[PDB]
Formats: C-alpha cells, structure tokens, sequence
C-alpha cells in the first residue's frame, strides 16, 4: 500500500508551518514555499510548526512518516541506509532504521507498522506554552538523500497527520526533504531551476 498526502485541514483548521531561516552557506535548515520542500543538515534540528484554528481533543497526537516521492518508488519502505542503520547512534528511543526521529520529546513513540512495515515517529497533540500561538516539533533526518543502499538520490516526502486517539484521521500535510551537506546553496539552486 501507499500512505495518502492529500492536504486535509480537517475539523480543527490544521495546517503546518516553517520558520524563515534564509540560505546562507553556513544555514542548517531551510524551507522553500515555492518549492514546498525543506533542505536540511544531517541529523540537524528541523523545527516544524502546527498550526489550528480550534482546539483539538486531548488524547489527539501527531505522526510523520516518510514516502518515497517517485510513484514507482512509493511502495517501497522509506528506511535508513545499511551504514547508518548501523552506526550505533541511538538516542534510547529510536529504533536505528527509523529515518525521522523527534528530539527532545520523552512521550515519542516510535511504530514500525506490522502490516506496511512502513516507520513513523508519533507524539502527543498538546497546546502552546502561553505566549505562543503554535506548537513546535523539532525533527531529525538521520540518512542524507544520497545515501547508497538507502535513499540513494530518490526524493522524499514527509506526511505529518493530525491523528484522534484510535490513530483515525483528523488532519494532513506534507513536504518534500532533501537531506544534504549545504541546504543553503541547495535551496538557491532548486529554486533558480524552478524559476527558468
Ligand atoms: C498547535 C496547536 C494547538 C494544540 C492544542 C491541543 C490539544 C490537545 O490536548 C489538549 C490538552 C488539554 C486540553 C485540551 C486539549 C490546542 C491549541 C490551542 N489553540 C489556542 C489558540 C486558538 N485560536 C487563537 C485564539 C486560533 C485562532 C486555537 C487553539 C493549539 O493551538
Ligand atoms: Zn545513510
């Protein structure tokens, strides 16, 4: 099967957001608009905003899950490669083939898929911290898009769902990622080649 990337703002008006981080040389992580992809560092901080317009139940959490872009790829499991699954940089909770990991979050959960076989990372919907008017999940990409025996080169999509507690859906959106060694410069160029 093939996980849906319709966007679905749903009952409670979800929707994501992403910080204006500029593509300076020394930039770690960086969102295109025009490109509705982000261009990360590996194993870099991405911090991705949710966004609603009313308050969701308690007990309601959110998943990402990685997809292969390329429709003959999209059955394929969206994994890391043989050398990093193997690098014994695990955080304690992160099984080491799981390509998105959340930091600093105790109340992530991490699920491979007895069915799909497919990972994602889950935690808890919560509210903002007061001052805020969105919450913040901070995401690691632990395999750079290139990576041999594992991505190698083939973009991926991230699928973020706002999910109730029996994991029935509530909200949708995604986003390309290239993973790489200069998102800065990556960012300019994808977005130039765009514009020509
Ligand atoms: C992102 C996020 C987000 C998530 C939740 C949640 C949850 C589930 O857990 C609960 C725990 C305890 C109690 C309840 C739920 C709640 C709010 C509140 N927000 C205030 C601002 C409001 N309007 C501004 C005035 C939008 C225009 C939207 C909703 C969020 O913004
Ligand atoms: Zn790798």
């Amino acid at each position: 099967s093939v996980p849906s990337q319709k966007t679905y703002q749903g009952s409670y008006g979800f929707r994501l957001g992403f910080l204006h981080s500029g593509t300076a040389k020394s930039v770690t992580c960086t969102y295109s608009p025009a490109l509705n992809k982000l261009f990360c560092q590996l194993a870099k901080t991405c911090p991705v905003q949710l966004w609603v317009d009313s308050t969701p139940p308690p007990g309601t959490r959110v998943r990402a899950m990685a997809i292969y872009k390329q429709s003959q790829h999209m059955t394929e499991v969206v994994r890391r490669c043989p050398h990093h699954e193997r690098c014994s940089d695990s955080d304690g909770l992160a099984p080491p083939q799981h390509l998105i990991r959340v930091e600093g979050n105790l109340r992530a959960e991490y699920l491979d898929d007895r069915n799909t076989f497919r990972h994602s990372v889950v935690v808890p919907c919560e509210p903002p911290e007061v001052g805020s008017d969105c919450t913040t999940i901070h995401y690691n990409y632990m395999c750079y898009s290139s990576c041999m025996g594992g991505m190698n080169r083939r973009p991926i999509l991230t699928i973020i769902t706002l999910e109730d507690s029996s994991g029935n859906l509530l909200g949708r959106d995604s986003f390309e990622v290239r993973v790489c060694a200069c998102p800065g410069r990556d960012r300019r160029t994808e977005e130039e080649n765009l514009r020509k």
